[PDB]
């Protein structure tokens, strides 16, 4: 939990407000506020996700994941919630991957090759165990569910990008189909010339997003994390009460006149000594193995997501 502790809802009429403080959408993401609405907006969903459990307890395809682990490590809803890509709804050509255990959840979210898909379900039902449907579910009536009902296919690591020019996403599209020369079609969106296909099956591929309308999928690949100390990483909470607002936490990376830790004041600058009564901001480095940075093709490459996971693609025939 980046901030704040597993959310524990009393109703599910509750409203999720919009806040502009980035620990504030940190907050939501942690208590998978952000999935719950994500699941109104396109589910006509009533109520939350991540009831007591938070983002923590969600669920991984695989369950063994790295950047699970690491807090601060956005997944691509978080990512969403952070407006730096969206989790488009499921439309009816988006491909559910085998694998996971779908029966229960009432959201799953996936990788596709162009973009970020995910299924949700309407209030009081849950996906059967294929995922394809969702079948009534005495156990999502209350509306406020635990947070094993959201799963997040694939170890995906989601972090503010450098923009590539054009011609560098080209020359990466291109080497990853002198890379992956047995593939045609990827979640729909076509990868080489075959003409002759098989239908879709299953692919467990590491894969970067760069910005650009696709993402690169890697074999051989190198990773970098890198620590940066940059603003974004770092969430502004106040003790005992959550995160501070958008201006708090605005005023503690500028100025530097709010309490941190030993990283932060480094940074930015704090003051310590100072009080007299009621607790003051503090800001504090958020835990994540820092920026990855993907070596591919001869390119350093720092992309906007990056992770492996199970995407359907199309074989060719000969
Ligand atoms: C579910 O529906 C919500 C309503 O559309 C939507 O929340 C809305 O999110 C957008 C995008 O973040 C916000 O858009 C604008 O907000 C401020 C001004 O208020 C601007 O500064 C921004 O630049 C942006 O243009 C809406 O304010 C916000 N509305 C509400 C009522 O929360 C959610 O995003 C939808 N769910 C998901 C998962 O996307």
């Amino acid at each position: 939990p980046i901030i704040c502790a597993g959310p524990i809802h009393s109703n599910k009429s509750a409203d999720i407000p919009h806040l502009l403080g980035y620990s504030e959408k940190i907050c939501q993401i942690d208590r998978l506020i952000h999935v719950s609405s994500w699941l109104r907006n396109h589910s006509q969903f009533q109520g939350y996700v991540g009831q007591r459990g938070g983002r923590s307890q969600v669920s991984y395809y695989p369950a063994e994941n790295s950047y699970s682990r690491w807090s601060g490590l956005l997944s691509p809803c978080d990512a969403d919630w952070l407006g730096m890509l969206v989790v488009k709804k499921a439309k009816g050509s988006d491909m559910i991957v085998p694998g996971p255990s779908y029966k229960g959840k009432v959201f799953f979210e996936r990788p596709t090759f162009d973009g970020y898909v995910g299924w949700g379900c309407g209030s009081g039902k849950s996906r059967t165990e294929s995922g394809e449907l969702c079948s009534s579910d005495s156990g999502t009536s209350s509306g406020l569910l635990p947070s094993d009902r959201v799963l997040w296919i694939g170890d995906v690591a989601c972090q503010p990008m450098t923009p590539i020019p054009e011609e560098t996403f080209l020359e990466l599209k291109s080497f990853s189909q002198s890379e992956f020369p047995d593939i045609c079609k990827i979640d729909g969106i076509v990868f080489n010339q075959c003409e002759g296909e098989s239908l879709p099956q299953p692919f467990d591929v590491a894969w970067m997003d760069v910005g650009h309308s696709h993402k690169i999928i890697m074999r051989e690949h190198k990773t970098k994390w890198v620590q940066e100390s940059s603003s974004k990483d770092f969430v502004c909470y106040k003790e005992g009460t959550g995160p501070c607002s958008e201006s708090e936490e605005k005023t503690c990376k500028t100025s530097g006149s709010c309490r941190g830790d030993m990283q932060f004041c480094k940074v930015a600058g704090c003051e310590h000594g100072e009080e007299a009564s009621e607790a003051k901001c503090r800001c504090s480095l958020v835990h994540k193995p820092g920026e990855v940075v993907v070596s591919y093709g001869g390119m350093r490459v720092r992309p906007k997501c990056y992770g492996f996971s199970r995407m359907m693609a199309t074989l060719e025939v000969n």
